[PDB]
């Protein structure tokens, strides 16, 4: 079984690079690809105030990391207990990214509540679509840019201090290597476990 | 302004002492009683999810983020008019119920909870100290007695500065009384 998670800003095709690289797994690995709150009804119920939320951005993180433990409770670990590989859309380095460091909580803070959500399960292996800030901006006003180019920063700031967990990819590239580096990355570690 | 809790677990007066309290403080204070969720939407809408439907940790941060949103969107604005607010229930009953009682642990609920208040302690917190067994009798299954314990223990954790320990197996105008000259003791100075 693997924990692996997918992180990246807007403009990094994140999204379109987990859905090749889960098509690509299924034919080597018993592997599901899901994200939160994916259809647990409490973190479907807690999604909704997110988007009916000028939310105080506490709140808001105390939100996501209460649908983050609806997902796990109920769809990770069950699924890591039968030997499956789980590929996650975005996971605890997005609310350390966005709530954290783009919102200015601060990026300790964040953790410290998040690690209240996961209760130790972290990922085995975290795969970082690297984009540059100028690849995203024309892959996607002025305060959309600044937030862009915070998130890009403060996901620069996580990688750099737990490096071990990541493995950052070059989200510059066109989809297509982005693709194949991704998925080779990932069997890397797949056949090492 | 003051921000001032009350803490206890059920069968402790706390709802009659809130209530008479209240009733001497605004004769010399703009005061308001509040509890959360207290009528803010989104606190209301996360209840709803509580009580229309849990993992234990879910459950306790959705209690936080009720208390943050209460404490944004009413305690502070109230604070702000110079209103003394008496909450009933905050950290402390997190603490006893979801960390001690519940068995998450003190600790780990205590860091959800700093996050969530972001520093706003409560001013003053009366506590009502009252026995199990009287607790038991106000009230009035061996599950919900040994429960009912549990969060006595909890608290005794909690309080072993802004506590103040009122006696409340006294008759409730004697616990109302000492609370009150409590909180009068501490706006007064
Ligand atoms: C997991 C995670 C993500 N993100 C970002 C990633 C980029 C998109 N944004 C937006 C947020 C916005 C406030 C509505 C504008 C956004 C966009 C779409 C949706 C949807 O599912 O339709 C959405 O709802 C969700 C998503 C996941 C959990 C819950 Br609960 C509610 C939020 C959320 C954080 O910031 N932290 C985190 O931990
Ligand atoms: C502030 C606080 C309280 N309590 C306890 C105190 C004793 C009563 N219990 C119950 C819980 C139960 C699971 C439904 C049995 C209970 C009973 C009635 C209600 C209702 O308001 O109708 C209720 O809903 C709430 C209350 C506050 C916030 C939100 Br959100 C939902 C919960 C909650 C904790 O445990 N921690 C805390 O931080």
């Amino acid at each position: 079984s693997a924990f692996i998670t997918f992180e990246g800003p807007e403009g990094s095709g994140k999204t379109t690079v987990i859905n090749e690289v889960y098509h690509r797994l299924v034919k080597d690995y018993d592997v599901i690809m899901t994200r939160e709150p994916g259809g647990v009804p409490t973190g479907e119920e807690i999604r909704k105030i997110v988007l009916e939320g000028d939310m105080d951005i506490r709140t808001e993180a105390m939100l996501f990391a209460a649908s983050r433990r609806e997902h796990l409770v109920l769809k990770v670990i069950p699924a890591l207990k039968e030997g499956k590989v789980v590929l996650c859309d975005r996971y605890i380095d997005s609310s350390l990214a966005y709530q954290g460091y783009a919102r200015g909580i601060g990026v300790e803070e964040v953790r410290a509540l998040n690690e209240f959500a996961i209760n130790g399960l972290y990922p085995d292996l975290t795969i970082y679509l690297n984009v540059s800030a100028e690849v995203g901006r024309e892959r996607i006003d002025q305060e959309d840019l600044k937030f862009h180019e915070k998130v890009i920063e403060g996901y620069q700031e996580i990688i750099h201090n737990e490096s071990q967990r990541f493995k950052s990819v070059n989200a510059d590239q066109p989809l297509e290597n982005v693709v194949e580096d991704t998925y080779q990355t990932i069997i890397k570690y797949l056949e090492k476990i």
